[PDB]
């Protein structure tokens, strides 16, 4: 079908797995996480792209980093309201690192996509920004998969309130 890099595309798999496991009703974290795994399995394919694939690969990493600030914003939301100061800070804490993750995720993949179907670039130069980029994208998917866990452990800390707390249902058994 279509070339991907396989180390992405496992990466993105990691985190959708772990988010589809919960539903989205009622927890927004969980859908932004489903759009980030989903997006990030896009950029595997896109990172193997021509120079067609040039915009779709900036915007694809711009996608995926506005799905990460609602993340953030809304893991600082569960951290407000969670009484348990371990957890709360665990949260504030990987808040503080996805942003600085998902901009360099924009850089490296314009990095990558000034390198899309040119014939003067070396495979060094394009093998060392690939690894860059493949190690950027498991550092943000594990980071974000860590927020998920993190949001879900701080929610036995939260007195639940109908339309104003994060709903954690599991879609499927634990073992499935």
């Amino acid at each position: 079908n279509q070339p991907v890099n396989q180390p992405i595309l496992a990466a993105a798999q990691s985190l959708h797995q772990e988010a589809t496991q919960w539903s989205s009703k009622g927890n927004d974290i969980i859908a932004a996480a489903k759009r980030m795994a989903l997006l990030m399995a896009e950029m595997s394919r896109l990172v193997r792209g021509g120079s067609g694939t040039k915009r779709a690969l900036i915007q694809c990493a711009k996608d995926i980093a506005k799905a990460s600030d609602e993340v953030t914003r809304l893991a600082k939301e569960v951290a407000k309201q969670c009484t348990d100061k371990r957890i709360r800070t665990n949260l504030l804490q990987v808040c503080e690192r996805i942003p600085t993750i998902s901009t360099q995720l924009k850089i490296l993949s314009t990095v990558k996509a000034t390198m899309l179907g040119r014939t003067n670039i070396s495979d060094e130069e394009s093998e060392q920004a690939t690894e860059m980029l493949v190690h950027n994208a498991q550092n943000l998917m594990q980071s974000v998969k860590e927020t998920v866990q993190e949001a879900e452990a701080a929610s036995i800390k939260i007195r639940t309130d109908a339309g104003f707390t994060l709903r954690w249902v599991q879609k499927t058994p634990w073992y499935q």
